[PDB]
């Protein structure tokens, strides 16, 4: 059982993490270096997420994405 590192390297000033794991609320990320990071204990399974970056909903382009039932694009983590 192992925590998941969320690391936004896309730049910006104020970044929050949102996802199924927090009912799409906003977790403010702490800036380390030029990046923004959180560590979450996510259980086994699938978890959709997105970033809110300087007032804009945004996904990480390097990471897996899926289209939601809302027609919106989320990143996705799968924990074994
Ligand atoms: O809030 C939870 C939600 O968070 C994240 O979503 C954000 C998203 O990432 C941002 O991009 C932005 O969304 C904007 C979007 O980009 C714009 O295109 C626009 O959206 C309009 C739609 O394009 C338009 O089609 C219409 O939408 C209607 C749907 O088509 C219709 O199906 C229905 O939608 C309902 C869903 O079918 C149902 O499943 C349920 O939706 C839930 C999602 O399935 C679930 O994943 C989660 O959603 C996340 C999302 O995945 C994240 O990316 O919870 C959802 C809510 O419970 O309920 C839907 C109805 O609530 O009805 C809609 C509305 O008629 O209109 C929309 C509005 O114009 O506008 C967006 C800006 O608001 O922001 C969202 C956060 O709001």
């Amino acid at each position: 059982a192992r925590p998941t590192v969320f690391r936004w390297t896309g730049g910006g000033k104020e970044v929050y993490l949102s996802g199924s794991f927090n009912n799409w609320s906003k977790l403010p990320l702490t800036r380390s270096q030029n990046n923004f990071v959180a560590i979450l204990d996510l259980p086994e399974g699938e978890h959709q997420y997105k970033f809110f970056v300087d007032g804009q909903w945004t996904h990480d382009p390097s990471e897996p994405i899926v289209t939601s039932q809302l027609g919106t694009v989320n990143n996705i983590i799968q924990v074994k």
